[PDB]
């Protein structure tokens, strides 16, 4: 599913991302825009042989099992395919683990490079929330 901006903001709010670890909802919608273009089906293979999955491009090196990233972990205890569902529950739950790990939203390269330090409330402007 390719979400609209406000549709994603609502879904993310409902699943408890707004202000999760102190990151306002705009930061999560921004991250999703630049990680996946709001596409739950997005996949991108990394140089190390891991792959990033879903709306928040969660990586198989640490977070989900894809059956082809040897010696990786599965901290979210999910198949990576779960992160590609139209239902973002799995992705959000796993993002909460990630952002809690120590590095905050710097775990998302697109967030660091395109959202951090920017006016992220823009991403939730106009939305009914
Ligand atoms: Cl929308
Ligand atoms: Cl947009
Ligand atoms: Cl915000
Ligand atoms: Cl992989
Ligand atoms: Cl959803
Ligand atoms: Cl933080
Ligand atoms: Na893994």
């Amino acid at each position: 599913k390719v979400f609209g901006r406000c549709e994603l903001a609502a879904a993310m709010k409902r699943h408890g991302l707004d202000n999760y670890r102190g990151y306002s909802l705009g930061n999560w919608v921004c991250a999703a825009k630049f990680e996946s273009n709001f596409n739950t089906q997005a996949t991108n293979r990394n140089t190390d042989g891991s792959t990033d999955y879903g709306i928040l491009q969660i990586n198989s090196r640490w977070w989900c099992n894809d059956g082809r990233t040897p010696g990786s972990r599965n901290l979210c205890n999910i198949p990576c395919s779960a992160l590609l569902s139209s239902d973002i529950t799995a992705s959000v739950n796993c993002a909460k683990k990630i952002v809690s790990d120590g590095n905050g939203m710097n775990a998302w390269v697109a967030w660091r490079n395109r959202c951090k330090g920017t006016d992220v409330q823009a991403w939730i402007r106009g939305c009914r929330l």
